[PDB]
């Protein structure tokens, strides 16, 4: 099944955040950024929630040797929790993460700590890299079938201290990465020449990708490959920036809000903008989208609860519906932080993993409404038996 095939089946998404992405080098990693342990009774939670995919942020470099190689026993770990969704039949988008910023920064800058412009030698040392790295991956998940999709990067110049202001230099050098990533995976054949690959937008960000990463940019046709931007707006609302204390936002959306931490920006219309930016570039072309990350942030406040509540329902209410109608599929970001939803500084976690149950009702409720309302454009070029 192809990239449209699989989208229709996909959304909604959700994410195993600080989960196998965690910088540790050992197996451990998987539970030194949140407490549990992954099952399979927790992805049979995440179905049950009503999820169809879910996102896993992986880290491999950080779990290389010094020749590369990944660890064997982290590939088995991370190919186990692949197979607790693939049992469940949830659709996977395994990534290479943030991963200590071995490409996501130091593919961009020489520097970590300052922006230093990379050179041929740099970019092509990279792309090496990459392409040994999921060369490794795709031969070990060769014989999974559509269920599984890879994406090769994560937030590629994102970091803003370094890569505000240097979008425009920086995407070319970024489809240079996708590609390899791309011709990788497509050479090590069997299913791995027919899975849909998701490539990532400049610092996953919708103006830039719209502007400097057009479908002509991408590594190959429409057919099976999608485009990953991630939708944090606004900030003090979606945990970002400015999001406790007198600067954050509790009420979002028009009908809700209440009398101070009120959003100011990024309102419905404002989000239904910007997703109709990626529909107009990629959907529309045959690029199915993923947001591969979003949130709001579910908190405990001393005003008005229920209004507070309102709006993180609302919010992911209005990005699930938004994405359907544009063709596109939306991950919650869930880290497993379950006592942050408890405070002010909330918490985006709806899962409950230790008890596998949902705790984040709000939330998922506006995932289900979002989903339900959406209506999920079909681009085809044959019948299909709907």
């Amino acid at each position: 099944k192809d990239a449209q095939a699989i989208a229709k089946d996909m959304y909604p998404g959700w994410n195993l955040g600080n989960t196998l992405e965690a910088t540790g080098s050992g197996l451990d990693a998987e539970t030194s950024w949140q407490p549990t342990l992954t099952t399979q009774q927790i992805i049979d939670a995440v179905k049950a929630a009503g999820f169809k995919s879910v996102r896993i942020p992986c880290s491999w470099d950080i779990h290389s040797d010094s020749n590369g190689e990944i660890d064997a026993q982290w590939m088995a770990r991370v190919k186990q929790v692949v197979n607790y969704c693939i049992n469940d039949g949830i659709y996977v988008v395994l990534n290479d993460h943030w991963d200590n910023g071995w490409i996501e920064v130091l593919g961009f800058s020489k520097s970590s700590s300052s922006y230093q412009a990379v050179d041929e030698a740099t970019i092509t040392s990279k792309i090496t890299r990459l392409k040994d790295l999921w060369t490794q991956i795709a031969n070990e998940f060769k014989d999974y079938d559509e269920h599984l999709l890879f994406a090769g990067l994560n937030e590629p110049f994102q970091e803003y201290s370094l890569f505000s202001g240097h979008h425009e230099e920086l995407t070319p050098i970024l489809c240079r990465y996708n590609q390899a990533f791309v011709e990788a995976v497509r050479a090590t054949g069997g299913n791995n020449a027919q899975r849909t690959l998701v490539v990532q937008g400049p610092s996953t960000n919708i103006n830039s990708s719209v502007n400097y990463m057009t479908a002509d940019k991408l590594p190959e046709t429409a057919g099976r490959l999608m485009v990953e931007v991630h939708y944090y707006d606004p900030g003090q609302f979606c945990g970002t920036f400015d999001a406790s204390g007198d600067n954050a936002f509790y009420f979002w959306g028009a009908a809700n809000h209440s009398t101070d931490h009120n959003a100011t920006y990024g309102e419905e219309a404002y989000m239904l903008s910007q997703f109709g930016l990626l529909k107009t570039a990629y959907t529309s072309l045959g690029y199915p989208v993923i947001i591969g990350e979003y949130a709001a942030l579910q908190r405990t406040i001393s005003g008005d609860q229920n209004k507070h509540n309102a709006s993180v329902k609302y919010f992911y209410q209005c990005v699930n519906e938004y994405a359907t109608n544009n063709g596109i599929i939306a991950f919650a970001w869930d880290t497993n932080d379950t006592n942050g939803l408890n405070s002010e500084g909330g918490s985006s976690t709806i899962i409950d993993r230790a008890n596998s149950a949902v705790v984040g009702n709000n939330a998922m409720e506006g995932v289900k409404a979002g989903v339900a309302a959406g209506k999920w454009p079909f681009l085809e070029h044959h019948h299909h038996h709907h």
